[PDB]
């Protein structure tokens, strides 16, 4: 899909990878972020869950898919 | 975002790239496909447009983002 470009996580998920949903930070239900981005951000109180994904890419750093308050340390804007 | 995995176009768009919207094939308004995928498929009668994108990735081959009838020749399922 179309997205922001620049300062985004590129991470891509294979047949047996792990990601995180966060209902608090997502723009829509299929957004997700990779394990390092989830752990290097703050989703303490958030309505998150582990996903066992067969594909896609991390949305961290992309404000058209994820709230900037939920970006991790390494993907400012 | 989460997607299908396998037999998808990987293509990623930079600061001054071109993509195509196709309202007939898309699942939602921000889906898009790259120039080679659009040209190697059949969107003749379709409600398509050229996009001058600053980021994102091609959705061709990913049935969670694009209708399979709009996949190109090289991205069957
Ligand atoms: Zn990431
Ligand atoms: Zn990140
Ligand atoms: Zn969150
Ligand atoms: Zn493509
Ligand atoms: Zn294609
Ligand atoms: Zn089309």
């Amino acid at each position: 899909r179309l997205g922001s470009g620049g300062g985004v996580c590129g991470s891509v998920w294979g047949q047996n990878d792990i990601a995180y949903r966060c209902r608090t930070c997502e723009n829509d239900p299929t957004c997700a972020i990779c394990v390092p981005c989830f752990q290097n951000g703050d989703h303490n109180s958030h309505d998150y869950s582990i996903i066992y994904t067969g594909g896609g890419c991390c949305d961290c750093g992309d404000e058209t898919a994820w709230k900037p308050d939920g970006f991790c340390s390494n993907h400012k804007g």
